[PDB]
Formats: C-alpha cells, sequence, structure tokens
C-alpha cells in the first residue's frame, strides 16, 4: 500500500476494474503535470477506505459504485466536489443524483454499472427469457455434460436481481427521502425469488459454493452456457475463444429481473492534500473520450456518465443490453445504512443457500440484521487553523522484529522514504541491558538532514554519504550503502549479522529504536504490512491525523467534546496530551477517550475538563492513582451520542488512531 504524499495521487480501485488503463490515464497525467499516479486495488477497498482515511493515509482518490460514498460522506471522509457549472453538465443529471448526500456532492460519476444475462451461442443460440424454465434447460445440458448457468452466490448483489423481480427492495423511496425504518428484503416477492434459487441449489442445478472464479473459468471453458455478469467480465471473455452473447435477464413469475444499478464514481479523500490535483485529474483527464476509451479498453466500464463518450459507446451492443437491463432496476440507495444493509443480505443468502436457515429465518434475520446505529450528527473534516493533532505510534507500514540467540551482531534496516525536498529526522537508538555490536543500515529516498543519537553502542553505520548529512557526524564507522532494491539490501546486510528488526516508515518526523526489546520468539526477520514494532521502535509520522467534527443539534448551551477512539494486543498506556487555546476562563469541555479494553488513558492536559474514558485513567500528575473508566459505545455515531448525553452542542475534536503511544491534540 502506498501511503499518502504531497505532490502525488493514490488510487483505489476494485480488483475487478480497468485499473491497467487507469493507470495508463494516470501515466498521461505524469507527463503532462510531472505528478505521479499510483494506481491500486486492495482487496475489501470498501471496507478498508474508512478506516485508513481516519488515520490519514489511504488513497487520494477511492473507485467505487455510488452506494457506499454516503457512509464515508456521513464520518466526514470525502471532501465536497465543486464543479464548474460548464463541467456539471458535460455529465448526466442523474449520475450526479448519485453522488449528492444531503444536497452536497461528494464524489464525481464515472460509470453506469448493471449485471446481464451472458450466455454462450455455441451452446445457446436461444437463451430462455424466464427463470423458471432454466431447470428443465440445465437437464439437457447436463445430458452433454455441461450445466446451464453458473454466477457467483457468495455477493448479494449477483443475486438480488431475482430477489427484486418480485416486490423485493431495499430501501422504500417516499416524500424524496429513504425510509430507513422501511426494509423489503424479508417480503412475500424477496422470498419467492430467494426462495426459486434455494430450489435451484436444492435440486443441484446449480453449487452453493460456486463464487466468482468458478463461475468466470466456467464459462469462460465452455463448462456452462449462461453466466451472470457486468461489463468489466467481457474482456476476460474476448479473450477466450467463447463466442458469447449479451442480453437481457430472464422474467421471474413473469415480471423483470430488477438488478441493482451501480454508478461507478471517484471520491476525493477528505485526508488528501492534493484535493486539488485530484480534481484536476478527474475533471480534465479521467472524464473525456481519451481517458474513458484507455479505462473502458482495459476493462468495459458500461454506459459511462460522461455524454461525448456515450454517445459513441452506446453503439455497443452489449452496453446496449447493459443499459436494457439498467433500465429495469433501482439505482442503489446512496445512504450510510447501506453497508449494514449489504451484510445482513450477504448473511441472508449465504446462509439460506447453505441450508443452514429457512428462506424464512434467514430473510427475517436479515431485515433486523440490516438495523442500523443512530446517526447524532454528519462529521465535517476540521481545517488546521481550527486543530491538529500529532501522534507516535509503533505501527509501521512494513516490518518485522526477531530475536538472534548467540548473535555477535545484530543488525538493524530502515526504509526511509520522504516527499520532494530536503528533510529533517531525529534517530535515537536506545542501548539494552547488559557489548554486542549493531549495525544500522539505513536507506533514504531522498536528501535528509539526520540527529543521530547513539549512546554507549558500538555501532556500525551503513547510508549513502551524499543523501544523508549529519548534524553531528561521525568519522570512521561508516560503509557506503550499495544501491539494490530493498530485498537485496536486506540480504546483504544479513550477510553481516542477523537481521533483529526492520522498518519502512513514510516521512518519519521522529524515530527511536530499542535495541534488546524483541518480542516474543521469532528468529526471522520477515516485512509484513502494517506491522506492530511493540517496544521496539517507536516513530511519529509528519502527516497528522484526519481531525473532525460537528455540531449536536437541540443541544443547549455551549459544551465542547474532543473525541480520541484508538483502534484495535496486551496492556497499552496511551498518553494523552491536549493544549486548549483562546479557551475563555471558563470553559466547558469533555475529553472522550475511547479504545480496546487493554489501553489505559495517561492524561495530560493544560485545561481543566470532564473525562470519560474506557478502561481506567490517570493524570500525568498522579501515576500510581488509578480511576476506573466506563463502558463506553465502540462505533463513532456511538461516541458521539455519548457527547449528547452529556449535554454537548459542538463536537471540536474527533480523531481515530491505531496502536498510538503518544497523542498531542491542539485546538483552539
Ligand atoms: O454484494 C455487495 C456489494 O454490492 C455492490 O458491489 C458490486 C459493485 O457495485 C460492482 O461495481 C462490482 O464491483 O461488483 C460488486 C459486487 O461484487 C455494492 O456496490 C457494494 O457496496 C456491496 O459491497
Ligand atoms: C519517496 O517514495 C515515494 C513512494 O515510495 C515516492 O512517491 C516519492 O517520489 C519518493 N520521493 C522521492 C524524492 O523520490
Amino acid at each position: 500500500g502506498t501511503k499518502i504524499e504531497e505532490g502525488k495521487l493514490v488510487i483505489w480501485i476494485n480488483g475487478d476494474k480497468g485499473y491497467n488503463g487507469l493507470a495508463e490515464v494516470g501515466k498521461k497525467f505524469e507527463k503532462d503535470t510531472g505528478i505521479k499516479v499510483t494506481v491500486e486495488h486492495p482487496d475489501k477497498l470498501e471496507e478498508k477506505f474508512p478506516q485508513v482515511a481516519a488515520t490519514g493515509d489511504g488513497p487520494d482518490i477511492i473507485f467505487w459504485a455510488h452506494d457506499r460514498f454516503g457512509g464515508y460522506a456521513q464520518s466526514g471522509l470525502l471532501a465536497e466536489i465543486t464543479p464548474a457549472a460548464a463541467f456539471q453538465d458535460k455529465l448526466y443529471p442523474f449520475t450526479w443524483d448519485a453522488v449528492r448526500y444531503n444536497g452536497k456532492l461528494i464524489a464525481y460519476p464515472i460509470a453506469v454499472e448493471a449485471l446481464s444475462l451472458i450466455y454462450n451461442k455455441d451452446l445457446l443460440p436461444n437463451p430462455p427469457k424466464t427463470w423458471e424454465e432454466i431447470p428443465a434447460l440445465d437437464k439437457e445440458l447436463k445430458a452433454k455434460g455441461k450445466s446451464a448457468l453458473m454466477f457467483n452466490l457468495q455477493e448479494p448483489y449477483f443475486t438480488w436481481p431475482l430477489i427484486a423481480a418480485d416486490g423485493g427492495y431495499a430501501f422504500k423511496y417516499a416524500a424524496g427521502k429513504y425510509d430507513i425504518k422501511d426494509v423489503g428484503v424479508d417480503n412475500a416477492g424477496a422470498k419467492a425469488g430467494l426462495t426459486f434459487l434455494v430450489d435451484l441449489i436444492k435440486n443441484k442445478h446449480m453449487n452453493a459454493d460456486t463464487d466468482y472464479s468458478i463461475a468466470e473459468h466456467a464459462f469462460n471453458h465452455g463448462e456452462t452456457a449462461m453466466t451472470i455478469n457486468g461489463p468489466w467480465a467481457w474482456s476476460n471473455i474476448d479473450t477466450s475463444a467463447v463466442n458469447y452473447g449479451v442480453t437481457v435477464l430472464p422474467t421471474f413469475k413473469g415480471q423483470p429481473s430488477k438488478p441493482f444499478v451501480g454508478v461507478l464514481s471517484a471520491g476525493i479523500n477528505a485526508a488528501s492534500p492534493n484535493k486539488e490535483l485530484a480534481k484536476e485529474f478527474l475533471e480534465n483527464y479521467l472524464l473525456t473520450d481519451e481517458g474513458l476509451e484507455a479505462v473502458n479498453k482495459d476493462k468495459p466500464l458500461g454506459a459511462v456518465a460522461l455524454k461525448s463518450y456515450e454517445e459513441e459507446l452506446v453503439k455497443d451492443p452489449r452496453v446496449a443490453a447493459t443499459m436494457e437491463n439498467a433500465q429495469k432496476g433501482e439505482i442503489m440507495p446512496n445512504i450510510p445504512q447501506m453497508s449494514a444493509f449489504w451484510y445482513a443480505v450477504r448473511t441472508a443468502v449465504i446462509n439460506a443457500a447453505s441450508g443452514r436457515q429457512t428462506v424464512d429465518a434467514a430473510l427475517a434475520a436479515a431485515q433486523t440484521n440490516a438495523a442500523a446505529e443512530t446517526v447524532h450528527c454528519d462529521l465535517q473534516p476540521v481545517g488546521p487553523e481550527r486543530g491538529e493533532v500529532t501522534y507516535t505510534t509503533s505501527q509501521v507500514s512494513k516490518g518485522c522484529v526477531a530475536q538472534a540467540p548467540n548473535a555477535i551482531l545484530e543488525v538493524h534496516v530502515l526504509f526511509l522514504e520522504f516527499p520532494t525536498g530536503p528533510s529533517q529526522l531525529e534517530l535515537t537508538l536506545q542501548a539494552s541491558k547488559q557489548p554486542r555490536e549493531v549495525l544500522l543500515v539505513l536507506s533514504v529516498n531522498s536528501s535528509v538532514f539526520l540527529h543521530l543519537q547513539a549512546l554507549g553502542i558500538p555501532l556500525h553505520l551503513a547510508y549513502n554519504s551524499s543523501l544523508v548529512t549529519f548534524q553531528e557526524p561521525p568519522g570512521v564507522n561508516t560503509t557506503e550503502l550499495p544501491s539494490f532494491p530493498k530485498t537485496q539490501i536486506l540480504e546483504w546486510a544479513a550477510e553481516r549479522g542477523p537481521i533483529t528488526s526492520a522498518a519502512e516508515l513514510n516521512d518519519p518526523q521522529s524515530i527511536l529504536l530499542r535495541l534488546g526489546q524483541a518480542q516474543g520468539s521469532l528468529s526471522f526477520c520477515m516485512l509484513e504490512a502494517s506491522q506492530d514494532m511493540g517496544r521496539t521502535l517507536e516513530w511519529r509520522p509528519r502527516t497528522p491525523a484526519l481531525v473532525r467534527g460537528c455540531h449536536l443539534e437541540g443541544v443547549a448551551g455551549h459544551k465542547e467534546a474532543h473525541i480520541l477512539r484508538v483502534l484495535p494486543a496486551g496492556p497499552r498506556t496511551v498518553t494523552v496530551k491536549v493544549e486548549l487555546s483562546c479557551a475563555p476562563g471558563d470553559l466547558d469541555a469533555v475529553l472522550i477517550l475511547q479504545g480496546p479494553p487493554y489501553v489505559s488513558w495517561l492524561i495530560d492536559a493544560n485545561h481543566n475538563m470532564q473525562i470519560w474514558t474506557t478502561g481506567e485513567y490517570s493524570f500525568k500528575i498522579f501515576p500510581e492513582k488509578n480511576i476506573r473508566g466506563f463502558k463506553l459505545p465502540d462505533t463513532p455515531q456511538g461516541l458521539l451520542g455519548e457527547a449528547r448525553m452529556l449535554n454537548a452542542s459542538i463536537v471540536a475534536s474527533f480523531v481515530e488512531l491505531p496502536l498510538a503511544s503518544i497523542v498531542s491534540l491542539h485546538a483552539s
């Protein structure tokens, strides 16, 4: 995972999309502006983004169907989109409606996705028009060693068209609003579609464990005559020798299959310093005939939101079929509750298809699990002038800690990466309790002025003399760092001695390295993503956390709530420093500290404020006096509600951080 860096763009998009073409567009944008663009497709990126954006990192731009973005915007994780009317006129209005949340545009619409029925012409010159005739057809095809239909059953998105065919829906829309207390997952028609699916699996016309890979591999090799998929899937079929047609989904109970219409959208991370660059890229490069053509060449986008290129794409009969099915379905709601809904429906379908539940029990349960938490406010990013949060953590982008029994020399490796320009770094090596000599290998990404503190350590240095400049240089204990890739640097260093710790740090402001603190028993040091270095390494990153806040409506008086939520495995004391500036002589404020059960809080504040925490807390002035905490809500909205209970009209600070040792908050 590439961290955010000012002057560059990170982009997340699902692994089934045309990220190759999108990266091509990024190479164009880089050529023009000199801004590099890194496109990646992490697994479950839609569930990862909300957690990662709150820490300040994550992609500058996230690509996903609109249904999720509402959630993100409720948590204050997306910047407001303010395109010029001239640009707004270039895309269809309804695609803008998809990205409308509380009157604000939260993303850019890209494409319009809808599932279609893909069939093999050689196997099925005349594909059935109804679900009901599929079984009778699968008998005939199984006689020939084939199957009628195979599509992904592990995601409710693919099976929804049949559930919704009769009276099935997610959230009823009326009076210009979605009613979150009205859900149509457990109704009769949904039960009928899902019961017909369960009847297909029950008769061995489909395999309950079939997934995306199984269905794609099966259809591309001619094992099955039919599959259900979206535009993105046509490319891999083109490579295959299969002669395929793309047409309207079958009817169920005489009614057309209603797929959920998605709108591939690009949201701009509220933690991004490159917002203006992301708007430039999305508006003037990605959304053009050329850009959308480059992406669509890799993986078809379906119908694009951009009108000029849509007028060309509609000439594709496959896109025409996508539109035909989309016209019969329902654009997904974009509300924050959709996530929960999806989870529920998922576990329902699965459990109902595996036989663990009856359709009735599975769907009733779905209706109950879809219930979402109470929302107390819409969070909003807070600017630097209002508040700033800096912290020290033990977590690293990549890291490893290991023990070296009997080793006469131990090796520590640091892969340090910095943005453009000279950077300043403080590095301190802390001696272990007692003669073992140490090797420090530090490779740097740019020029760095370094304060190295190593006291009573028989230390050897390995670095680049041209990039690293010392405030206090040593004369003799130095080795010129060879220019290898990182893995080869690790092996080169291992040729001198075993590696006890290694870490890749992005734009570190300060670093502390503790010798002889090796945790557990691990003899080989292997880099793992998002590793917790424990006591071995503690560093202060330069990028600050994402601070958020809001106003709690219907709450009298002026009372500020400052919330810090530490994210999740042993007893840990988090130091929390609070500096409130321009605070009135008498200020009513509360500090809410939420974290796992194993976290104690050590509080130091320049102001006298209420204290509301989990676990236990102690003031920095009274180390050994322990005050037991309360049981606090786990969710962000839960904590906001706890703030409302405390008569807080204004949430001044809201921060979410992982595995933090020290946390300094500042608010004015
Ligand atoms: O199944 C739950 C899932 O449904 C939708 O995800 C789609 C997505 O819209 C398509 O672009 C493509 O990636 O297929 C996905 C299903 O595998 C929702 O957009 C998503 O929020 C939800 O998790
Ligand atoms: C530092 O590394 C990051 C990612 O590895 C890269 O984007 C950036 O350009 C590098 N800095 C320099 C000065 O090359």
